[PDB]
């Protein structure tokens, strides 16, 4: 319960970005284009991280964005709670705990990844 | 990614049942009844527990079961499996593993509470 979309869009924006950090702009139409999203939906995603101080635009450019923070200061529990923020009663109370207790499991992974961890992952 | 609902109500069924291991039956009609569900959506659970062992139903009971194996050999991770059993192609694969990292937390947790576990918490 679940990975919001919104959520994974915004994590990928936000590793594409990490990965030009100190470097110069990255255009919402590339990002976009380079996700299967279009500009209108991204934008959407922008709002909030904006708002959070994460991104800033860059002046004269139409529409492109950079870290604002450094991706080290950034977990991907953030980004996931910026952008994306059920109870059945007669469930015994030990089985309420266990989702609690699944649900920070999830957390804990969110929580202790930053975004320069995601930004310099390697693979083949 | 989610708690099915199946899976949800299946563990309810299951911790009743441990809460009762070498003293009798429960009825399906009264575990039904007890947590808002039709006696014929309980059947539906029954189903893939009895066949895969983990419980049985009593003779002459007309719908009265028992714990077929003992609640400590069995695991929430176990009944979860056997009552419920998405990728997105743009996505980083640094993105791809934090996903698989934590699907692998949830895992973690339900593979390692038992039933015995779950039926002996103690609560106000």
């Amino acid at each position: 319960m679940k990975i919001s979309t919104k959520g994974r869009y915004g994590l990928t924006l936000m590793i594409s970005l990490a990965k030009k950090e100190g470097q110069g702009c990255i255009s919402l139409k590339s990002i976009a284009e380079e996700n299967n999203l279009s500009d209108l939906y991204l934008e959407q995603l922008v709002g909030p991280l904006r708002n959070a101080g994460l991104i800033r635009s860059v002046r004269g450019a139409k529409g492109g964005y950079q870290l604002r923070v450094p991706a080290e200061e950034i977990s991907a529990g953030d980004i996931i709670r910026l952008l994306e923020g059920e109870s059945i009663e007669s469930e015994p109370p030990a089985q309420k705990q266990l989702w609690i207790r699944m649900r920070d499991a999830v957390r804990d992974v969110l929580d202790n990844t930053t975004l320069k961890y995601l930004a310099e992952y390697v693979d083949t």
